[PDB]
């Protein structure tokens, strides 16, 4: 009888349902909450706008929302990372969801726009979840007025966070936010681990390479550059890494990684006789991580080893200048999201010409896209921060209080440590872990209580 | 020149040689002493030092004084000094009490010997210390000298936690700069130093294999986290236990089990609450906390025989010794390694077999056993430690009057500039090359091409 | 060209696409294509050949196909087929009888199709085969068809215990390159292979996290070394059962924890003979021994919920799935995907929490739920049996009389200079640069400048 | 007792808190001395022994000794003894003749202390040896004392070369076995021993940081496994050279690049040939290879400024130090550290930054600088030793008819049955459990289910 969705197939539903029934076994810290909240119901009349990659993960998620008393409407935050039957699943069991694997850059803002509309009306929303700051921008940009009723944006990943950074230093912000990406459970669990287990995984189902004795360049050593690195190393590549961050630098160093740039000096002075044409020609696979703007570009892509992979697992697909390879190549699709670039030009190709790179999942985040993105156990720890994040944001009622108040609230902050130390016990018991208790005396002698925090804010594990 | 103490001054030629290699490995330290040469910010400044005698501390003091500093130093562990290093300072013509296997009596003598020059309060106006023992002292005994003292620079995360209870309490004198907690200190010499210097202490002493028997690493921050890796890499099969479940979600996704040494996690100080089970299957035990009494009597009890027990944390109180040299018979095999014979104190059985082997006597093993942390790793804290001597020094801190003083009192750390600068000169010494940022992609994440890359909330 | 049977033939684009790129990864394979297109050496050969239908396995069958040969293709296993890589070779004008998901029934009739040719046993002259059950069936059922077969190539350490059993009992009727004993195979593929292949096949059938997990790798050969490194180098915590106290020995050594299903390893088929509370831990186990029942029904009953089943040997009587089929209710979660319900027999409960789950029905796990091993490592595999094909073609068993017949009817490997020459291609494939002796070198060691560079006694 | 010469006999103590620690690490070793200690099948053996004088060593000693066999020891390297195990050995009133920092006048002296008893040839029936030093002296200077020898049994890769040599060319007089090729040796002693010890001893004599710096390790042998994994582990950029393409291929496999010091591999003896680029970013290069000039006068001149150099081979002429001794100056450090300084021979500046560290003079380095391999690897090792002295002994070649002396002169191994019982007493030292096959499971892989477990082909 429902039919405010949009999906691929909706036979696909069943799949999905027992794929979330693995996933919740592996979910504990998300299902705990689940357990414990839905007596009280928390978010009952929370009306959750959520654009973030509709996989089995993100299902549990939104069923956990909609568990404790949650309405939603959900759209994925990119082209390629939705996994069909877990769409399916979500709008099999009456939840609006707009969202497929392989959408059009117009059919991705259409879905977008099909949660933020119902029965071409805005929605009294008065939540956000986003990932990447896309449905942020939409509202502030397209739809101010439906901010006047919008108590708070829970923000998954490092570049959203910028842009709402960004946005409350220039005034522009219209509602407070929480930083999910910053309780370390988000940032040094999935943005790290996450990659490592996801990065070797897409390659390997794009194009079954052996990685094993073969050279990579990963850009970049944040949080994500370190995860994608050790993806890399523990299959036995030689990787190298480029940093302009010479702590991150160092790090990679003592790691046991050769830190080298795509530049003579490191100066890229935008020629072609920058390029370490040496270096370049010997990488079997590049990988972007960065969040910043062509990092992988034109000159390098002109420079790398004949067959190459080229990938970005960083969150926009601007990492690499793509751009600049539909241009000037010919793009022969080997499957979908394995596109060989033909470096010998624009239109027509040899189908056994030896000059082209590999591309994967047209540049946009590659895990997600040529995979299935973080595990289920992973994806546990970022998913119970943006439920938490949410109660904490919906019970606060920003749009509801006096301007003063209002003042004092419009910010952008981060979970206390406090909450970020349970949802990790509930990871480690999911191991079988066993966490010990400090005595009163050993409590007293380091300065914490028993029950935490057993950290000062200043420290970064 | 006498104005010294040291195990051996014909040492010191030796240690020449070696100091002379150590600069090589120490580019961010070298490099402060040619950037700051000229200007001598150090001018004027008399520095009370307290950290291990090592040979990359003296390619510290010798940068200190390079820029201008006098100094009077000690060590500030029993066993972690070298002796050939200390020779090699005293030799220079620089005040220096400390040598390797000091007396406890000894160790504080030469604390006192840095603190009075000819019988009397030395005219000292900076602090440099390891794990606050001199901070104390002077606190506690000769708060009139605090008065003329600009600040401290503090080492390490314990004494660290010195700092901050002294000025939660209001009873910090001077500010002070935390030196731990720059990123090219913490995540460089506590994490990869113990990476390093660990199974080599272990090596030396025992000379034991590593590769496939079982390790319990008690701790996961900064140390246990190094510790960890130090013996993973070598194929122990690691455990790990924790207080703190953000660092034993870490040690669950790098690969390790999460364990207690009691049932349910609680300590009740019972020999039911041991995992007996768990603790005799253990060939290594090693303490990362700085907390009390976490390798305890009940656990040293249910201990496989023959295991290995050490501590890498700063004091040795991470081990329960004190029972062990109340109820067991302690075998010397050689300085620093001794068999704990668990048949009871009066004398042993040369062949019996339950025994445990202790290590450095449950001081800091990777200096009491090998020779601490290299030069290339110290190189990121040393240099960190002379820019916040510079800091403090140049902000004159005793010069003000006391509401401008209340105003001033902090503990601190560096700024990210200077943290990334001292990074960078770490990169080039393993010549790795740092791309720059066009003027477009700095623009596109906010930051200048110069730096700060990151903002102060970034963990690394 | 109608003469095959396939999923699809629609696929042969996307098949030949992932040839060409195939072709790249693999330089031995086609160096020696390109070598030996112009002698022929298998011009007259019909090849019956039994391999998975994979990609890796169509640059093999081109390649004798370039080199003269006529062949009739089969997978050996019902799972192992990469539809386009089949569709590819039937586009190509080459019988091939192989699908994903075939039946059992359907298995040995796609066997049968390469046999018979119009209904009639094809003229075959060479055999290739990957476990021994074309061998067989040729052997038990087509004896005849032998009397003109000049020999047979087997991949895999299983086929070769049988071909050793059939020499022993004098069964065997055609003599028999062992292509698995070839440093670039079981050094390679074996190990390696399973490296690769192993975590990203679990990874495609259940998207578990791996990290900080608990594995059992049953076998610690070739196959169960490189699937335990596999597991170790994504942060499992790995344990390894063996009857081989060698095999044990190195396993320990290399980090891991060596333990037994059965208390004190005694497996007398009692439940209390099994370890519960060790197996009641585990959350993955893999089969790697070639042998039967090392998964046994009491173990299946033991394991933690929600544990992953596996199997990476050759076959699937490695776990007593048959028990499990008899017992308990299958779910499929997607193909080669199944809930194992240890709650009974007839039907389920969707919500049930004490279920395991069990990959490709129990058959091998890498090319089941994902594509086996990778292009660059089979390289080593089909060059070596390129070269044994032409080895026992060119050797002419079959036309031999009977007194030299006896003499040539073994089991052998190819020669260490071949070998050699496979792995200096594999090599320069990843751009690695070997040194060549000097004159006086080569002297000094007792070898040629051109290898071989050791004595048939080294074990690498 | 006088019979002796060490370094320092008040050693003695140390030496035996040492071996008592050491024999709970070498259980096999200690199995077989409990074992055969009634039976005493050494009694009247009278063993010439010529190996490293270590603690493990020490064990291996009192083994043989406890067996019956009466011994006449030296050291089979300059710098390998440990003077607390010679002094302890001394001190049970065994003849031994070794000390560390040996010329090599007193190297030979002392073998010749073994083979004479005051004065004329000791009636030596039995020869131990590791290298093949003493089995040539006895071959070219004492051949008369071979007639009455039944037997030498041979530790290393370089002694069995040589004695496989003499075989060949008719001139090996009694029969060898060749121990180093037991499984339990070879692919235990060889590969993990340098594991642990290769990175223990570059601590011990430079005190480097590893993590980040790049190494090139010459050789992927057993030895060049083992050292790369050895500098790997500790965060090294390791890259290998090899003249074996089949070992090459594990080299990438395992993750290295593979690269020659010489451009595209040729050496052609000229400065133009080698790869500067390459040697001059090297900052460590271990030699693995036991042959001769792998790291050459020209590869000397090109590497990196500071880099050390080593060899973990049998013996130094791997690298060039004659070249070295010839034009460069020689600054010791500390025993056996040295800076080469490369700008000329007549005298160096002591801040000179062009220079080289050489660890040993370039011999073992694992033994020179540090304490070769642990006691629970060494325990494979000579418990095969054990078993091999057992066996020659036994078979009494000197006292054979000719015609069975004939067939009976041979360089041989020990049975895989044995290998294995090693190896089990190994792995119950970790505490493994080795599982035990069913009689059905047996039947099924063809074996018994007290093993031999493998065929002789196995290369593990
Ligand atoms: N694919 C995934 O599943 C996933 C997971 C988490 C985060 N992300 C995304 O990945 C990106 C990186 O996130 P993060 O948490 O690691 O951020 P981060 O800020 O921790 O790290 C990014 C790094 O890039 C470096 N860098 C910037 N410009 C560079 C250049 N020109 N060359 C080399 N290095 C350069 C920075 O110095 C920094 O250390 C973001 O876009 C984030 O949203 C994706
Ligand atoms: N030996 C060295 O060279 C060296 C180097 C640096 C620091 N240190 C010292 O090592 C110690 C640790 O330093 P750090 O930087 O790692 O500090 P840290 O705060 O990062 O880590 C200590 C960890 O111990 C844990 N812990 C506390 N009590 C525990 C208990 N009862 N059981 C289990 N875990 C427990 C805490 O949760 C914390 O994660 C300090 O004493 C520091 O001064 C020594
Ligand atoms: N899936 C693949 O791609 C692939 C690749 C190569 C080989 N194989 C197959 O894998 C299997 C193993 O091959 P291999 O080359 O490693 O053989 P192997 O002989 O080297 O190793 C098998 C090991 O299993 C051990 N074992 C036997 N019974 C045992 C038991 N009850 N418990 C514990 N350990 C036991 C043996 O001691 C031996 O070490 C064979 O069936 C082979 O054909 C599969
Ligand atoms: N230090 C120790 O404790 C120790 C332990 C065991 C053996 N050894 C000695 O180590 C040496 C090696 O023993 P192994 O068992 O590894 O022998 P191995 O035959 O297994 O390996 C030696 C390797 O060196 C390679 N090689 C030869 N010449 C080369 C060259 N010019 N460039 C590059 N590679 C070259 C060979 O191809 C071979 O793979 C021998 O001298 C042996 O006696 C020393
Ligand atoms: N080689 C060394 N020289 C001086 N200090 C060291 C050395 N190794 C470790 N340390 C210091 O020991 C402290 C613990 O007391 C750490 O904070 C660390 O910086
Ligand atoms: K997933
Ligand atoms: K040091
Ligand atoms: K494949
Ligand atoms: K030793
Ligand atoms: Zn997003
Ligand atoms: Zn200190
Ligand atoms: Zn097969
Ligand atoms: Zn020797």
């Amino acid at each position: 009888g429902f039919t405010d969705y949009k999906v691929a197939d909706i036979t696909l539903a069943a799949w999905g349902r027992r794929e979330l029934i693995i996933a919740e076994s592996e979910m504990p810290a998300l299902m705990g909450l689940r357990r414990k909240y839905a007596g009280q119901q928390p978010l009952k009349g929370a009306k959750i706008l959520g654009c973030i990659h509709m996989t089995i993960q993100t299902g549990v998620l939104i069923e956990t929302l909609v568990a404790l008393g949650a309405e939603v409407r959900w759209s994925s935050c990119n082209i390629f990372s939705t996994q069909d039957q877990a769409a399916a699943a979500i709008a099999a069991a009456g939840i609006p969801v707009f969202a497929w694997k392989g959408e059009t850059e117009e059919e991705y803002e259409w879905c977008i726009e099909q949660t933020i509309l119902k029965d071409g009306q805005p929605w009294d929303a008065n939540m956000v979840l986003d990932d990447g700051g896309d449905l942020t921008e939409i509202l502030h940009k397209k739809y101010p007025q439906m901010l006047e009723r919008i108590h708070g944006i829970t923000e998954e990943t490092t570049t959203g966070v910028h842009r709402l950074l960004d946005m409350l230093k220039n005034g522009t912000l219209k509602v407070p936010a929480i930083n999910v990406n910053d309780s370390v459970t988000k940032s040094k669990n999935d943005n790290k681990y996450g990659c490592r287990h996801s990065l070797n995984d897409a390659i390997k189902r794009g194009t079954d390479h052996l990685l094993s004795g073969k050279q990579a360049l990963v850009i970049g050593y944040g949080d994500v550059g370190k995860g994608s690195s050790q993806s890399l190393r523990q299959e036995g590549m030689i990787v190298k890494v480029a940093e302009v961050d010479p702590i991150c630098a160092m790090q990679a160093c003592m790691d046991g990684f050769e830190v080298v740039s795509p530049y003579k000096n490191g100066i890229n002075d935008g020629t072609e006789a920058s390029i370490d044409a040496a270096l370049l020609g010997k990488i079997d696979l590049i990988v972007t991580t960065t969040g910043n703007v062509n990092v992988c570009d034109a000159n390098m892509l002109k420079a790398l080893k004949k067959r190459a992979v080229v990938c970005n697992i960083g969150h926009f697909d601007n990492e690499i200048d793509t751009a600049f390879m539909r241009k000037n190549w010919a793009w022969e699709e080997v499957k979908p999201q394995v596109h060989k670039i033909h470096r010998t030009g624009k239109d027509g190709f040899d189908a056994h010409n030896d000059d082209y790179l590999i591309l994967l999942a047209e540049g946009r985040l590659v895990n997600l896209g040529n995979a299935t993105g973080h595990p289920s156990r992973i994806m546990d720890g970022s998913f119970a921060n943006q439920v938490l994040a949410q109660i904490h944001l919906f019970e606060q009622k920003y749009a509801d209080l006096p301007a003063a108040e209002k003042a004092k609230r419009l910010s952008v902050e981060v979970l206390p440590k406090k909450l970020d130390e349970e949802v990790a016990l509930e990871m480690v018991k999911g191991f079988g872990g066993v966490v010990t208790q400090l005595t009163p005396k050993q409590a007293e002698y380091i300065g914490v209580s028993v029950e935490g925090p057993f950290k000062p804010d200043t420290y970064r594990y």
